[PDB]
């Protein structure tokens, strides 16, 4: 008798790409062989937006842990792109283009994720709420769910090492040398971990964690979700390698149990 047990997989293949999403082969300034690059394919629309889904669906039956590296683009955060989307929803990447994800104020309705925050949109209320208005590289890290009528929300929370929580944090910087700690230019691990057995989702970027119930992200220990990694960003504010959010998939590795 067989059964589906765990598989760690890696590399774009085992993902579809929809919107604006294309390759850059030997970007030098990351000094990998290939990434995965958003917001730099025209869509013919203002708004670039781009995913790529698992093909796999994710069960939440089992525990998950992916470690996606990505790297932010070194923009404005009143310039750049709005950010990473990490989404779970029964939608699939057709949907996201035309209703978005958690990276402004309305998205594919009953979905969750865990998104970093690098774009001022001045219509997002959580935007202003975190003070993103800016001209620098200072941005935030927080999971999002989307209600019935599409609307995002905040769920759980930073767990600070010391003192208050709080999601911000700086998404690029110009240091002077970028080997060491945390230059969010670069590439650097997202990790996404859930155990089934306490129902939290876990993320570690850029030195923070933060957590959530799968209860408050409103997804079902007994559903399977689709996995989307995102991201958009508004065209006309500013220029090369503007808005482009790369991801090193043949480095990031996936752990889950599919279904
Ligand atoms: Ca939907
Ligand atoms: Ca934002
Ligand atoms: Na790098
Ligand atoms: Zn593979
Ligand atoms: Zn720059
Ligand atoms: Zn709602």
């Amino acid at each position: 008798l067989y059964f589906q047990g765990p598989i760690t997989i890696q590399g774009k293949e085992h993902f579809e790409g929809y919107g604006s999403v294309d390759i850059q082969s030997n970007p030098e300034d990351l000094k990998v062989s290939e990434v995965t690059r958003f917001n730099n394919k025209s869509i013919g629309k203002n708004e670039l937006t781009g995913a790529l889904q698992l093909k796999n669906k994710v069960s939440f039956k089992n525990d998950f842990e992916f470690n996606i590296r990505v790297a932010n683009n070194h923009q404005s955060v009143t310039t750049g792109a709005d950010g990473w989307g990490f989404l779970f929803s029964k939608g699939d990447g057709n949907e996201y283009l035309q209703k978005g994800g958690i990276l402004g104020p309305k998205g594919m309705e009953n979905s969750a994720g865990f998104k970093i925050d690098t774009g001022y949109n001045f219509k997002d209320p959580m935007d202003k709420e975190e003070k993103q208005a800016g001209q620098g590289f200072k941005g935030y890290g927080t999971f999002v769910k989307t209600g019935a009528d599409g609307t995002t929300a905040k769920v759980g929370t930073n767990i600070p090492t010391r003192g208050k929580a709080d999601n911000s944090f700086q998404y690029a910087d110009n240091s002077d040398t970028t080997d060491g700690k945390f230059h969010g230019q670069l590439l650097n691990n997202l990790k996404l971990a859930y155990n089934e057995k306490s129902g939290i989702m876990r993320a570690e970027y850029a030195g923070k964690i933060w957590e959530a119930n799968i209860s408050d992200l409103g997804l079902d220990k007994s559903e399977a979700y689709n996995f989307l990694i995102t991201s958009s960003q508004r065209q006309g504010t500013s220029v090369y390698a503007n808005g482009w959010m790369r991801t090193d998939l043949n480095n990031s590795t996936f752990k889950l149990t599919p279904n």
